[PDB]
């Protein structure tokens, strides 16, 4: 298993809960869509003048977990890293002319966790794989 | 609406995302069990040596975040605020005889968040109240 897959299988949770800092070091966490998830990292989107963007700017650090509860399995997947925001300039390279994600390009801000370690888990087959972002391992 | 039935709404999502801080003050966030929500507070377990422990033994400052999609509304619940261990000496006097409640004496240790506020969001219905624990509004 690879990290496009795990990523897929991520991407396909649609929603993930995302804990970042504020300017005290307090933790706040809160649902977003995951707009994208790849071998590049785990995109999403807020708006300006939200304290999810305030916080994202102010601290990159980010921890997120999503669930998937969809068909037969029970999916989770953990991941701590860094998040930046992103532009069109940059979003282009990573996902070009494919029409699935022609929506991406601005309102919003885009941002990615571009770096950062992760552990994908299926609860009912005990699965555990421990991977990076910006590298695999099956526990 | 009052705090009572707020808690009891979140209770019955019997899983909410906790996120807490290490000692660098990153973050870190993982599905817990609710063991019990009401008036008094939160309550959760988690075992000894593991990072949950740590975490909330070195910094008692915690988000979490629940969801329910149980019957047909789509419940939101998001708090902000302080948490402690707490032993059977002080759950008696919250839980008492009561039945439902007895596995909650002591292997595990039980935390409750015993200060903070609130957002509880019935997302379908368009409802949002804001409140505190340890003082309820509906905006
Ligand atoms: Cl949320
Ligand atoms: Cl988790």
């Amino acid at each position: 298993m690879e990290l496009k897959d795990i990523m897929h299988i991520l991407e396909d949770m649609k929603v993930g809960v995302f804990a970042t800092l504020d300017e005290y070091g307090n933790p706040h966490a809160r649902h977003a869509h995951i707009t994208a998830a790849n071998e590049e990292g785990i995109f999403f989107m807020t708006s300006p003048e939200t304290h999810f963007y305030d916080q994202l700017m102010g601290d990159q650090r980010v921890a997120m977990t999503a669930i998937s509860e969809e068909g037969y399995l029970i999916q989770v997947v953990r991941v701590e890293g860094t998040a930046r925001p992103v532009e069109n300039d940059y979003l282009k390279t990573v996902f070009a002319d494919n029409p699935y994600y022609q929506h991406i390009y601005k309102t919003m801000q885009v941002f990615q966790i571009y770096a950062g370690h992760g552990f994908y888990h299926s609860l009912t087959q005990g699965h555990k794989y421990i991977f990076s972002i910006g590298e695999v391992r099956a526990l």
